[PDB]
DNA sequence: ATCGGCTTCGC
DNA sequence: CGAAGCCGA
C-alpha cells in the first residue's frame, strides 16, 4: 500500500541495478529519486564536463522512469534533511540504494538512514557497482590487500555474479501523493547552467544508459580483440571510453562483466583471448582502488606513508601554472594537458605520463595535480583518480621503486609518429616527428610554444637526491 | 617462514 | 637487469 522510494547517486541506470531491483521484488510502486547536493556540486574539485555527463544520464533516466511506469523524482539540497522528509510525506514503507566507498558518501548514508530508521521507515542498503564487495575480497589473514597482483588472483577466481532483471511495469505515485510532496520537488531538471556549469568539449561516450551499453556493445564486438597492446597508444582508439558511464553507472559492472566475458568465449585465438583478460584486469584495478579507499578512507586526505607525508616538494607555482596551461615545453606533456581541459578526458597512458612529470621533474606536491585533474575529468573519480596519483608518486604503505619516467622515451614508445601530438598540438604538425617526440624544438621552429620548462636529466637526479636524502633522515 | 613476485620502466 | 623493501601464501 506504501511506495517505495530507490535513492540513485552514482547508478544513473534501470538495467542490472542489485538494489533496484531487490526493492522491485517489494513493490511495483517503485519510485525514483535523484537528490542535486551543494556539497558535491559546489565542490572546489568539480569538473563542468563530470557535471554535463551526469546531467545528461539524469534526463536519460528520467525518461527510463517513465516509460516503466513512474518517475524519477528531483530534488536539490541536503540529503540528510530532504530524503527522510520525502519519505515522511509519502509515507514510504522503505528507501532502497546502493552503497559508495567515498567517504562523504558514507557517512551521508549513515545519517540518512538512522533518520529513516528513526521515523521507522527500512533503509536497504546494497552492494552494486563491484563484481565484489570491499568485504568479500580479503588476504589469508582477513585483512584487505596492499598489492594488486595477489588480489588480482583472489579476485578472478570468485564466481562471477551474472546481471539481474530491469523493473518494469511500475506503478506511479496518485496525483494526491504528487500533492503532498510538491514542496520538496523540483519542477523540472535544471539545465547545465541552471546548474552553474558550462561545458561543449564532448564527451568520451554519450550520456545516459542507452549510449553506455551501445559502446559495451561494440567494443566487445571489436576492438576488445586488439586491447592488448592497443590500449597503450593515445593516438588510436584502443580503449572502451566506458570510464564516465562505470563512474556514474550509466552501465552496469555485471553486464560489462558478461559483455567481456562473451567476447572471450567467441574468441579465436588466444591474442584476442589475451586482450580481453587484460581489459578484465582493467575492471578489477578499479575494484583494488574502490576497495583501498573503502578499507583505508585517510587515503583521499593524501600519502599513507610517514615517508612521502614528509616529503619537500619544491611547489613552484610557476611551474604549476606551465603544466596546467599545457605549457612545459614537452609536447607529450602539453598535448595530454590539452586534451583533458579541451574535451574532459585524457588516455590512460598520458595520465600517466603528465603525473610522473609534475611529481618527479616539476616536483610538486601530487595532490596538486590530483585537484586539477577532478576539476576537469568527466570520469574523475576519488578512488581511481587517487590511486592513479598516488601511484605515480609512489605513495603506498610501504616503499615502492621511483617510477621516473622519461617523456622521451614514453613519446617514441607509444606515440612513435607523434600522431597523438599533432593532433593535440595543431601549431607544431610542421615540426618533424623525431623532433616532437625527442623534444629538442628549434627556437625558429617552436614559433611561440615554450622552450622546457625544465630539464629532464637534471630535475630526474634533483628528485632522488631529495628522496634518498630523507629515506637517511627518517 | 622462506621466498616468488611486485601494471603501466629507464638505460 | 636493479627497481624498495616487503607483501602474501
Ligand atoms: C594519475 C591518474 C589519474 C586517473 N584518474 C582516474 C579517474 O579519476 N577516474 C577513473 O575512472 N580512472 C582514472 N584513471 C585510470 C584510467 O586512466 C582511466 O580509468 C581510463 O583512462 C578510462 O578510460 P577507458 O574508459 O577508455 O578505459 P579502459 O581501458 O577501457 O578500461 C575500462 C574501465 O576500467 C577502469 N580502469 C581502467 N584502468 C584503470 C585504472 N588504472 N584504475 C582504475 N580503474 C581503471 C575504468 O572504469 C575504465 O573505464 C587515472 C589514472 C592515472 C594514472
Ligand atoms: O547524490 C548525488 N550524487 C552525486 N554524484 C555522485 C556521487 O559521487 C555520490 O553521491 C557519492 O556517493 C559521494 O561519495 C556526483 C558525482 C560527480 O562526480 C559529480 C557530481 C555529482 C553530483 C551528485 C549529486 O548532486 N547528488
Ligand atoms: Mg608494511
Amino acid at each position: 500500500a506504501a511506495p517505495i522510494l530507490f535513492w540513485h547517486r552514482r547508478d544513473l541506470r534501470l538495467s542490472d541495478n542489485i538494489g533496484l531491483a531487490a526493492a522491485r521484488a517489494q513493490s511495483a510502486q517503485l519510485i525514483g529519486l535523484f537528490c542535486l547536493d551543494p556539497q558535491i556540486l559546489q565542490s572546489a574539485d568539480m569538473a563542468p564536463a563530470r557535471v554535463a555527463y551526469l546531467q545528461g544520464c539524469l534526463q536519460e533516466l528520467q525518461q527510463r522512469y517513465q516509460q516503466a511506469g513512474s518517475r524519477l523524482l528531483l530534488l536539490q539540497g541536503d540529503p540528510q534533511h530532504l530524503i527522510p522528509q520525502l519519505a515522511q510525506q509519502l509515507q514510504a514503507e522503505a528507501v532502497y540504494w546502493n552503497q559508495d566507498i567515498e567517504p562523504y558518501g558514507r557517512d551521508r548514508d549513515g545519517q540518512v538512514a538512522a533518520a529513516l530508521k528513526t521515523a521507522g521507515i527500512r533503509a536497504v542498503q546494497l552492494w552494486d557497482q563491484l563484481l565484489h564487495s570491499p568485504d568479500q575480497i580479503l588476504s589469508g589473514s582477513g585483512n584487505p590487500y596492499s598489492v594488486y597482483g595477489p588480489f588480482w588472483k583472489n579476485w578472478q577466481a570468485q564466481p562471477k555474479p551474472t546481471p539481474v532483471a530491469t523493473p518494469t511495469e511500475l506503478v506511479d505515485l496518485s496525483p494526491e501523493q504528487l500533492t503532498a510532496i510538491a514542496p520538496l520537488l523540483l519542477s523540472e531538471l535544471p539545465t547545465l547552467k541552471q546548474l552553474g556549469f558550462d561545458w561543449d568539449g564532448g564527451f568520451p561516450v554519450e550520456p545516459g544508459e542507452t549510449a553506455a551499453i551501445a559502446r559495451l556493445q561494440e567494443f566487445c564486438d571489436r576492438a576488445i580483440a586488439d586491447y592488448d597492446p592497443q590500449r597503450n597508444f593515445p593516438a588510436e582508439a584502443g580503449t572502451s571510453g566506458l570510464s564516465p558511464a562505470l563512474k556514474f553507472g550509466a552501465i552496469g559492472i555485471r553486464q560489462a562483466w558478461q559483455a567481456a566475458s562473451a567476447a572471450h568465449a567467441l574468441s579465436r585465438s588466444d591474442e584476442a583471448r589475451n586482450s580481453i583478460r587484460v581489459w578484465q584486469q582493467e575492471l578489477a584495478w578499479r575494484e583494488f582502488y574502490q576497495h583501498a579507499l573503502y578499507h583505508f578512507p585517510s587515503l583521499a586526505d593524501g600519502p599513507y606513508r610517514s615517508l612521502w607525508q614528509q616529503f619537500p616538494w619544491e611547489n613552484r607555482e610557476a611551474l604549476f601554472t606551465a603544466w596546467t596551461q599545457a605549457q612545459t615545453g614537452y609536447p607529450i606533456v602539453d598535448a595530454a594537458m590539452r586534451q583533458l581541459t579541451e574535451t574532459g578526458w585524457m588516455h590512460n597512458r598520458c595520465r600517466m605520463i603528465v603525473a610522473s612529470f609534475l611529481t618527479k621533474d616539476l616536483i610538486i606536491d601530487w595532490r596538486r595535480g590530483e585537484q586539477f585533474f577532478m576539476q576537469h575529468l568527466v570520469d574523475g573519480d576519488l578512488a581511481a583518480n587517487n590511486g592513479g596519483w598516488q601511484w605515480s608518486a609512489s605513495s603506498g604503505m610501504d616503499p615502492k621503486p621511483l617510477r621516473i619516467f622519461n617523456p622521451a622515451s614514453q613519446a617514441k614508445k607509444f606515440d612513435a609518429t607523434a600522431t597523438y601530438i599533432k593532433r593535440w598540438l595543431p601549431e607544431l604538425r610542421h615540426v618533424h616527428p623525431k623532433d616532437l617526440i625527442s623534444g629538442e624544438i628549434t627556437p625558429i621552429e617552436r614559433r611561440g610554444y615554450p622552450a622546457p620548462i625544465v630539464n629532464h636529466n637534471l630535475r630526474q637526479k634533483q628528485f632522488k637526491a631529495l628522496y634518498n636524502q630523507l629515506k637517511a633522515a627518517i
